[PDB]
């Protein structure tokens, strides 16, 4: 049996999977691949920061692709962010 | 509606807040609170490092809780982790 944690880290992992066996190398996801998984997964508040730039902030070694553990920055700073929109005022 | 990561990490967040909701300041997690979160949410290759073990390496900024922020440390360690699990053979 599985975990809930377990399970969303699955569905995390096959997302990720999704972009990466599109084409070239499939364990790295690149530009275009990104903008795709960008504005089909994520949601307004992370999409309007430009596919470009966050591709430039998820490529650390600038080897033109975003492996997965690059991706998982990408996951992170949504959780974060998810988590500060829930409880912030205006 | 949301996207199939936004519903991955409400869950992950979900199981967060569900054991910080216990006792004290609903941002965070007691050592006691993380040992039985960590018993019913995480699979054996976690448990077996020992509660006290995660509790400490957790709690970066040493005030004796683990917050969300924190708790992410954790949840990276399980992705990496299932990710090399999914590209293992029989
Ligand atoms: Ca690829
Ligand atoms: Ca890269
Ligand atoms: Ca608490
Ligand atoms: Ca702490």
């Amino acid at each position: 049996m599985l975990t809930e944690l377990e399970k969303a880290l699955n569905s995390i992992i096959d997302v990720y999977h999704k972009y990466s066996l599109i084409k070239g190398n499939f364990h790295a996801v690149y530009r275009d691949d990104l903008k795709k998984l960008l504005e089909t997964e994520c949601p307004q508040y992370i999409r309007k920061k430009g596919a470009d730039v966050w591709f430039k902030e998820l490529d650390i070694n600038t080897d033109g692709a975003v492996n997965f553990q690059e991706f998982l920055i990408l996951v992170i700073k949504m959780g974060v962010a998810a988590h500060k929109k829930s409880h912030e005022e205006s």
